[PDB]
């Protein structure tokens, strides 16, 4: 079940502008991006703001803290730069930026690189220098997914970009997964064995189709930290990125668990390091978002 535990809004603002959320490496603290480009740190139970930082001059779309607490990735909507890497030790400061990349992630095993997406193109950067190490794009193998989002696998040796599997060491495309939808490019299962591209579940070893999961159509997904539950929410067609519902699935067998309709459009969700709480950004209206905390 998801029992509403608490709710809060952007403190002392006429219109609350939360757009995205992530739990910090520090417990009891949620990081929220806003539609005016700020990063807020909230005490999650009190619902009280503790700190605010200026990141972008447009809406923050997504953010990701490093596991070590030292770094933060942000992306924005119509700023230059579109994505940035922030240091959080001693002083909050921009370390590097990624000009035209509208989406960024850390590498997974060792968080020493950033992978950025610009349209059909993936860019891999070194965190130390900020240098672009690799550009990944193969015109023979592209799927041209409209909502492409490049990502590393659990051990960082592979990348999925535009439904193409790349060997990072050799910078070679090793397999193109066949195209079944216009938008969604896929993610790696945390098990290291499977690729989830929209409704299709592929075996990483054989490239065989393992399963079809229709309810995942047009969804962004995130796994809990233990890798036992998958959350999906359907994008709306191209403003809130999602509709009013999310779904959970058992990550071991892809069986559905629950469908949760919150009757309001969803901007983001995240679970804490311990998988005890779910935070969801929901539009009350008019942009006037709240962050709801749910007990899992
Ligand atoms: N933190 C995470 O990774 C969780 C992830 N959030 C997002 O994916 C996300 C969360 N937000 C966005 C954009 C927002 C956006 O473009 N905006 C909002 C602000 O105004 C400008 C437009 C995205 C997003 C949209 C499209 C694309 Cl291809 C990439 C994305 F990252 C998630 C996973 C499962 C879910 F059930 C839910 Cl509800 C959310
Ligand atoms: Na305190
Ligand atoms: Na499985």
């Amino acid at each position: 079940a998801f029992r509403p535990i608490s709710v809060f809004r952007e403190a002392n603002e006429d219109e609350s502008g939360f757009t995205c959320c992530a739990f910090s490496a520090r417990e009891r603290f949620l990081m929220l991006g806003t539609c005016t480009g700020q990063l807020k740190l909230y005490n999650v139970f009190s619902g009280q703001e503790e700190a605010s930082y200026n990141c972008h001059n447009s809406a923050i779309t997504h953010l990701e803290p490093s596991r070590d607490g030292s770094l933060l990735l942000t992306s924005a909507t119509w700023s230059q730069p579109l994505s940035a890497l922030w240091g959080m030790k001693s002083v909050f400061d921009m370390k590097h930026s990624f000009t035209e990349d509208h989406y960024v992630e850390f590498s997974k095993h060792s968080q020493d690189r950033v992978i950025g997406t610009k349209g059909d193109i993936a860019h891999i950067y070194d965190i130390q220098t900020g240098n672009k190490l690799l550009t990944l794009f193969n015109p023979d193998l592209a799927n041209n997914y409209k909502r492409n989002c490049a990502t590393f696998n659990p051990t960082d040796d592979l990348v999925l970009n535009d439904g193409v599997l790349w060997d990072v060491r050799s910078a070679q495309a090793i397999h193109k997964f066949d195209k079944f939808n216009m938008n969604i490019s896929g993610v790696f299962h945390p098990n290291g064995l499977e690729v989830i591209i929209n409704t299709e579940i592929w075996d990483l070893r054989t490239f065989h189709l393992l399963h079809t999961v229709p309810a995942l159509d047009q969804c962004r997904v995130v796994f809990n930290h233990t890798g036992t539950v998958m959350y999906g929410a359907m994008l709306q067609a191209d403003k809130s990125p999602f509709g009013s519902s999310f779904r959970t699935f058992n990550a071991t067998d892809y069986k559905p668990i629950a469908t949760i309709d919150v009757k309001r459009n969803i901007f983001d969700l995240c679970t804490d390091t311990k998988d005890c709480y779910l935070a969801v950004i929901e539009n009350q209206g008019n942009m006037d978002t709240v962050c709801r905390l749910y007990e899992v």
